[PDB]
């Protein structure tokens, strides 16, 4: 029987946050709609029960696909600290490594390990909030417009089919916001009602307006969705192609904000060095969070602009058949080290894990026979492959060495 030619020796997990209620309730979002909001199980911002189950089944397939691979017992606790989780301080993160472990070993109460300081906010996932460096606001400036196409007007302008999709899905006509508009000479528009600008300062990018409300309400209505409410967007979004043009709108502001390489690289160098050392061969030793590193997997639980950043810094795109949106709740970015018999050379493997918009909406139970999705990635800046496309672990160290912003590590 042939025998496989790589074994795997180790793997991070880089995974955004599960379901969750919206993070806020202002009054522009009621005035964009003369609907109201349907409200959620938990507090705002806060990981459901039902996001808990959607991230334990990936726990729960994980252990399967790891088990297989032979790098975790098909029985039994992992060993002491084989399995390392890490979550940010917000309560969806700390749930959401609670409820992969419980799926990917249950009963065996699995540390998820935060900074200490709760009530502050962890650079490890954004070092740019918390003073550890700066952006360059006119570098970055000159960057975000660029790849706008030189005007947030211009990239709102070839989106507008999408925006009337999402003012349909508001009835936005018949909204406060447009009935007390008083330049009513012209038709309703979210993009003219609330022109975006560019925001850049050293520790923060945005985009006000029609755009950002855009991100959030489409994301909004992914959440209804996958958490099972009724009737998503009122009842209104009726098939694939009206999510998929929603949530462009989604995908599209993260494009520019989270992607785009001189705002990326800062924003994820201090995760790409966690990565880099946990995917490199060394002496074990208790380090950050109490955790021990090298180990067998470690599983960080961050959130969507953490994938976008580390996606964008190396040079990682991709799309996923089924999902909508590109960094979905509880999608995963995962890097695996993976040795070559033949010669011991080290290989790693980037891929995105996700559960597909309808496998989180029938919330079903994964496992190797029904497997959530998964695109495997290719480094673009890779050069040295085997023969399964995977990069030479000297070659990823490269690609992070360049990518990473020394002033913004740890
Ligand atoms: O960590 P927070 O301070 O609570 O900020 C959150 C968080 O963004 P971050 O990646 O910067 O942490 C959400 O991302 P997730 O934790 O869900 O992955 C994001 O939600 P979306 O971008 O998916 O919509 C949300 O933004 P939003 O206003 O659209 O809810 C945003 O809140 P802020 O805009 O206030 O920073
Ligand atoms: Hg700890
Ligand atoms: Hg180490
Ligand atoms: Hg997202
Ligand atoms: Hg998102």
């Amino acid at each position: 029987q042939s025998e496989p030619e790589l074994k795997l020796e180790s793997v991070v997990i880089v995974s955004r946050a599960g379901v969750r209620a919206p993070t806020k309730a202002t009054q522009l979002m009621q005035d964009v709609t003369p609907d109201a909001w349907p409200t959620w199980p938990v507090k705002l911002g806060w990981l459901t029960p039902r996001g808990g189950e959607l991230i334990a089944y990936l726990g729960h397939y994980q252990r399967q696909r790891l088990v297989a691979d032979g790098l975790l017992a098909k029985k039994g606790c992992p060993q002491s600290g084989q399995v390392a989780i890490i979550a940010d301080v917000d309560e969806r993160t700390r749930k959401t490594g609670e409820a992969f472990a419980a799926g990917l070993a249950p009963d065996c109460a699995i540390t998820v390990h935060t900074q200490t300081d709760t009530s502050s906010p962890d650079p490890l996932f954004n070092p740019l909030k918390t003073g550890v460096c700066q952006l360059d606001n006119a570098n970055v400036t000159d960057a975000i417009l660029s790849r706008a196409g030189g005007s947030i007007a211009d990239f709102t302008g070839h989106r507008q089919t999408a925006f009337r999709e999402l003012e349909r899905v508001l009835n936005f006509p018949q909204s406060n916001l447009c009935l007390k508009r008083e330049k009513q000479d012209e038709s309703c528009s979210l993009t003219q009602a609330l022109p975006s600008e560019l925001k850049v300062s050293a520790d923060n990018v945005s985009l006000t307006g029609a755009v950002s409300l855009a991100s959030m309400l489409t994301e909004i209505f992914l959440l209804q969705q996958a958490q099972g409410m009724p009737e998503p967007g009122w009842g209104r979004i009726t098939d694939s192609h009206q999510w998929n043009t929603l949530l462009s709108l989604h995908n599209a502001q993260f494009y520019l904000l989270q992607r785009t390489p001189e705002v990326a690289r800062s924003r994820a160098t201090p995760l790409l060095d966690l990565i880099k050392t946990a995917l490199t061969p060394h002496p074990p030793q208790k380090q950050a969070y109490g955790v021990t590193l090298p180990t067998s997997v470690l599983f960080i639980a961050g959130h969507d602009t953490n994938l976008a950043n580390l996606g964008g810094a190396l040079e990682l795109n991709w799309t996923l058949p089924g999902q909508p949106d590109n960094t979905p709740p509880g999608g995963e970015l995962v890097f695996e080290r993976w040795r070559r018999l033949s010669d011991n050379s080290q290989w790693i493997q980037v891929s995105l894990v996700f559960q597909t918009l309808q496998q989180m909406r029938d919330k079903t139970p994964l496992s190797l026979n029904t497997p959530p999705g998964e695109v495997k990635l290719t480094l673009a800046g890779c050069e040295e492959r085997n023969a399964q496309g995977m990069c030479s672990l000297a070659g990823f160290t490269q690609i992070v060495n360049e990518a990473r912003i020394p002033a913004c590590s740890l």
